[PDB]
C-alpha cells in the first residue's frame, strides 16, 4: 500500500507531464497522494498562468464578508457578516491597512502560532467564491477553468446526461482570513491556485479517518450537532492543531505559495487560512473514483448548507432515497 502513513506528498511534474490532466491526477493516486487528502504540485518552470496580475484591480467583490468568531482560541465557530461591495484595488488596500495587515513574524511558523492564539479577537474581511478566472484563455495545461466538467464525468461513467454547469470561483484574502473545516459538495475533489501574494496554510485528515474528525466535532460543537447530523457542511467550525492533538485526530499541515497548486481528495476534510493579501482560484472535478464516494457522502438537510444549481442531479441520480428529504432542506 502506498503512503500508508497518509503523509502529503510533493510533485514536481515536468512540462510533458503537465499536458494530460487526468492521467496526472491518476499518477499522484498510483503512489498513494490520495491517502493524505491534500497533495501539492509545483508547476514546471516552463508554466505561467498568465503574463501579470497588473490589471485585476478592478473585479468587483460584490459580498466581501466579515468572519466573526464566537468560542475559544482552539474551538470556535465563525459566521459571515455581509458588507458593502468594493473592487481588488480597494481590498487590497484594506488588506494592507494597519487594522488587517500581517504582523511582524519570524517565520511561517511563528506566523501559525499568532494565528491561532489570535484570530479569534479579530474579524478579517473574505471576498470569497467570486464565480470567475484569472487564467489567460492561452494556457492550455491546468487551466480551471477548461477542465473536463463532473457533469460529463458522471454520464461517461454512469451513461446518464444531466444538466448542470461546473466553472470556476476566485478568493481574495487577508491575514486571518479562514476556511473552514470541511469536505467538499458531494465529496468531490477540489483544486486550488494560489495566483499571487501571501501564503494560504492548510490542515486535512486522511479520508480514511475522516469520521474521527467528525465524532470530535459532534463533542465540541453539541447543539450544533443536535441540529444537523451533518453540520460540518454549513462550513462554520474550526478546531486547531493543539485540539486535534490532545484528541488524538490523525492530520497533516502545509504551507502553499503563490504559483502552486493544491489538490483536494475525496472525503479529505480541511481548513486553514491565509497570511496575508492573495488571491486564489478553485473548482471541483470528479474522476472515475469519485462515484462510489458521491453515492456515500452525507448530506446537510436542515436547511443551512444551501447549495449550487448542480448538485440537484448529483443527489438525485446518485443518492435518489435521499433526494426527497435533502431537495426539502434546499427548498
Ligand atoms: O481557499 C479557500 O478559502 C478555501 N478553498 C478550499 O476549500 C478548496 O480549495 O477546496
Ligand atoms: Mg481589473
Ligand atoms: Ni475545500
Ligand atoms: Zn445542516
Amino acid at each position: 500500500a502506498q503512503n500508508p502513513n497518509c503523509n502529503i506528498m510533493i510533485f514536481h511534474p515536468t512540462k510533458e507531464e503537465f499536458n494530460d490532466f487526468d492521467k496526472y491526477i491518476a499518477y499522484m493516486e498510483s503512489q498513494g497522494a490520495h491517502r493524505a487528502g491534500l497533495a501539492k504540485i509545483i508547476p514546471p518552470k516552463e508554466w505561467k498562468a498568465r503574463e501579470t496580475y497588473d490589471n485585476i484591480s478592478e473585479i468587483l467583490i460584490a459580498t466581501p464578508l466579515q468572519q466573526v468568531a464566537s468560542g475559544r482560541a482552539g474551538v470556535f465557530t465563525q459566521y459571515h457578516k455581509k458588507k458593502k461591495a468594493m473592487t481588488v484595488g480597494e481590498y487590497r488596500h484594506l488588506a494592507n491597512s494597519k487594522k488587517y495587515q500581517t504582523p511582524p513574524h519570524q517565520n511561517f511558523e511563528d506566523l501559525e502560532r499568532k494565528y491561532w492564539k489570535n484570530r479569534i479577537y479579530n474579524s478579517p474581511i473574505y471576498g470569497a467564491d467570486i464565480s470567475g478566472s484569472l487564467f489567460d484563455e492561452n494556457t492550455k495545461q491546468w487551466n480551471l477553468g477548461h477542465l473536463g466538467t463532473i457533469q460529463d464525468l458522471l454520464e461517461k461513467e454512469c451513461g446518464v446526461v444531466i444538466e448542470g454547469v461546473n466553472t470556476p470561483y476566485l478568493y481574495f484574502g487577508m491575514w486571518k482570513t479562514t476556511f473552514a473545516w470541511h469536505t467538499e459538495d458531494m465529496d468531490l475533489y477540489s483544486i486550488n491556485y494560489l495566483h499571487l501574494g501571501e501564503p494560504k496554510t492548510w490542515y486535512v485528515v486522511p479520508p480514511e479517518h475522516g469520521q474521527r474528525l467528525e465524532r470530535l466535532a459532534r463533542e465540541l460543537f453539541p447543539g450544533s450537532s443536535r441540529g444537523c447530523g451533518a453540520f460540518l457542511r454549513h462550513k462554520v467550525a474550526l478546531i486547531s492543531p493543539t485540539v486535534l492533538k490532545e484528541n488524538g485526530i490523525p492530520f497533516n499541515r502545509i504551507t502553499q505559495e503563490a504559483g502552486e497548486f493544491m489538490v483536494t481528495f475525496p472525503y479529505g476534510y480541511h481548513a486553514g487560512f491565509n497570511h496575508g493579501f492573495n488571491c486564489a482560484e478553485a473548482i471541483n472535478f470528479a474522476t472515475p473514483r469519485w462515484i462510489d464516494y458521491g453515492k456515500m457522502a452525507s448530506q446537510c438537510s436542515c436547511g443551512e448548507a444551501r447549495v449550487t444549481f448542480s448538485m440537484d442531479a448529483f443527489v438525485r441520480i446518485l443518492q435518489p432515497e435521499r433526494y426527497d428529504l435533502w431537495k426539502r432542506g434546499q427548498d
